[PDB]
């Protein structure tokens, strides 16, 4: 109570070529009273920082001229401070520092971080599973009085309609708009291309950010041959093929054993002079780490061979 200290959130975002009010609170011993209350921003980028504010000289940077002015009175103990028409170079640390007159100057040690980015954000879970309820969010900085975010989807046909949340609070007080996407994600959804859209009315800004789903599901055997009628002494290639996410260890067993093995889409069995020994039912097994599926096909050799003398 009565001290010398600054409030203001040390990290806040906003769109390139909007504007950022920082909100910012100091404090002072209330035994000095002064007449007058001055105060000076700076601005480091990544011992000479360039001055974003100072009421006592007027000064301005060139980087920060007709961009920059203080809001609110500096008097009632508030440094908020409103940066317009912001560029890549305006990122980095802002600090503000109090003059009361005299020798009572004083730099506060909070400091604020303003980022400032170009696309929306695009929040996925880290695993998305094909028939398990999926939360999807595009979340946008929000700390513009000046110019408000338009949240949109695309390309989110397949996903349903979105739920807007609108403007929440984040920690340190600074403000985002958020739009959920709520679905239960088939095979068909891996790949998806989704993008966020922020865009400002009655200025020409309009921001784009696009992410692709990637849908685990477990495997399912589509390439399998029918039953082989096969011919004595030929050659006998038999495929199994399986669709999913991760790619599946596919199997060839017969009588309990593993005749073939492999990570991969397909896999062949070969057999070669195959004789009535080789008559019976052989298994394609396919697996990942989502689930199974097996599918079992009869071989019969059926054909006797032609003798073949030339
Ligand atoms: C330190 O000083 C600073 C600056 O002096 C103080 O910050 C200001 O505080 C005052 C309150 O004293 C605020 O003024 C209020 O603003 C409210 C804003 O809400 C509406 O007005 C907006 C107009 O631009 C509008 O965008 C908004 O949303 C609408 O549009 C959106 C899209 O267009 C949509 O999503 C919404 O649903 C809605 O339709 C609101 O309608 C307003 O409601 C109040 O009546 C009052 O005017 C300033 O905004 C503050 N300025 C800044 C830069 O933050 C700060 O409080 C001081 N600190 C202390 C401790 O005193
Ligand atoms: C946006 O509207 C403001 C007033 O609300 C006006 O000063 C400004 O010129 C407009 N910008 C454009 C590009 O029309
Ligand atoms: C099984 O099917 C694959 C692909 O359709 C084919 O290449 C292979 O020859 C077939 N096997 C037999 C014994 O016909
Ligand atoms: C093959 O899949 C079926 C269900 O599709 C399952 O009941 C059976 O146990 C599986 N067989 C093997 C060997 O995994
Ligand atoms: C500011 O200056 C020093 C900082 O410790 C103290 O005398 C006091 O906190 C004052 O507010």
């Amino acid at each position: 109570s009565g001290h010398w200290g600054a409030w203001m959130p040390s990290t806040i975002s906003a769109f390139e070529g909007t504007c950022v009010s920082i909100p910012c609170r100091f404090d002072f011993p209330d035994e000095l009273r002064p007449a007058v209350v001055h105060g000076v921003w700076y601005f480091n980028s990544p011992n000479y920082p360039p001055v974003v504010f100072k009421s006592r000289t007027q000064v301005v940077h060139e980087s920060f001229q007709g961009r920059s002015r203080l809001l609110g009175d500096l008097g009632l103990r508030n440094c908020t401070l409103l940066l317009s028409t912001l560029s890549p170079e305006l990122g980095g640390k802002y600090y503000f520092r109090g003059d009361l007159g005299g020798y009572n100057q004083y730099t506060f040690s909070e400091h604020s971080v303003l980022d400032i980015v170009n696309t929306p954000n695009i929040v996925v879970p880290p695993e998305v599973v094909a028939g398990t309820e999926v939360e999807v969010s595009c979340m946008v900085p929000d700390n513009c009085p000046e110019l408000r975010p338009e949240l949109s989807w695309l390309g989110h046909e397949g996903l349903g309609e979105p739920t807007v949340l609108g403007r929440l609070r984040e920690d340190e007080g600074t403000w985002v708009q958020v739009s959920l996407l709520h679905f239960v994600p088939t095979r068909e959804a891996n790949g998806h291309r989704l993008g966020c859209q922020a865009a400002f009315p009655n200025t020409t800004l309009q921001f784009e950010g696009y992410a692709s789903l990637d849908v685990k599901y477990p495997p399912v055997i589509v390439e399998m041959n029918s039953s082989v009628e096969a011919i004595e002494g030929s050659h006998v290639s038999l495929l199994c093929g399986a669709d999913s996410n991760p790619p599946p260890l596919l199997t060839w067993m017969r009588d309990g054993m593993v005749l073939r093995e492999a990570v991969a889409k397909s896999l062949y069995l070969d057999l070669e002079e195959v004789t009535p020994g080789e008559d019976g039912v052989y298994a394609c097994l396919a697996e990942n780490a989502y689930g199974q599926d097996n599918r079992t096909v009869e071989l019969s050799v059926m054909y006797a061979a032609a003798a073949h003398h030339h």
